[PDB]
């Protein structure tokens, strides 16, 4: 999995260790080795959710497999829970877009999977 | 709908009301309540379009439904009009990628929409 | 093609000329006219790959066609090569997501490519 979070919360509100936590938690959640997990957090964004500037986030999770109805519910609980606990973003102000990528459509290490 | 715009226009050129205008216009275009609608503008970007650094935008619109050939042709007029007036970007320097998301593939409020 | 690179490499490490080089190399790779090619580089990102903050990149290539198994392998060799040479990012710390977009799902100048 690769996980990207874009948020209006300020950089100083991102706690030390957040990218490590996301790595660890995504490894546990997907069963994938941490080596392949990428995480990207983008604070201080100009965004709104429902016409309001209260803390919010727009996220994506891309994986080659491990995407589906129940799995995505579980990921959303995990990830909305982290954004709430760690970044003080209400879960009802987060969207997470999930992508099940074909291996042939993911480049890595000079080739594709 | 959620709408993201990445642009090389400077932050000071993005009007304070732009996110709210987009929110409202997208609600009217899609018939969705504005509470559901998220908007994100990312200025000051290092970008080129056609090998030029003149103002440009790379955008996305994600929706669960309300995406399709005719609807997308309409949205492009709406969105190019807003980017042209408010960000001074020529409409031929804008791409918008449209994504019709399955409900099971959109997380919100600790769960998905499925 | 439109190519976007998100990286933790700092802005000062991005060579002058990098966006032009990408535009030119993508035109050669895809056979598309440079008029339609867009490139976008985002340095200074808060990023980790494999739990490490060593240089890494998350990238995307969107095209209407010209996406497929062998083609994508070639693009990845090209693009990882450029990121290694110019940004000093190891290839094994790069992901490139490829998207073969339906022409109806790509907005441009007040209409879609359909
Ligand atoms: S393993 C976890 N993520 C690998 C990946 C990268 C792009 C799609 O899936
Ligand atoms: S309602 C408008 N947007 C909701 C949404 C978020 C992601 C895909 O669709
Ligand atoms: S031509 C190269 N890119 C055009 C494009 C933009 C979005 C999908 O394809």
């Amino acid at each position: 999995p690769m996980f990207i979070v874009n948020t209006n919360v300020p950089r100083a509100s991102v706690p030390d260790g957040f990218l490590s936590e996301l790595t660890q938690q995504l490894a546990q959640a997907t069963g994938k080795p941490p080596q392949y997990i990428a995480v990207h957090v983008v604070p201080d964004q100009l965004m709104a959710f429902g016409g309001s500037s209260e803390p919010c986030a727009l996220c994506s999770l891309h994986s080659i497999g491990k995407i589906g109805g129940a799995q995505n519910r579980s990921y959303s609980k995990l990830l909305c829970g982290l954004l709430a606990e760690r970044l003080r973003i209400s879960p009802d102000r987060v969207y997470i877009n999930y992508y099940d990528m074909n291996a042939a459509n993911v480049g890595w290490n000079n080739s594709t999977f």
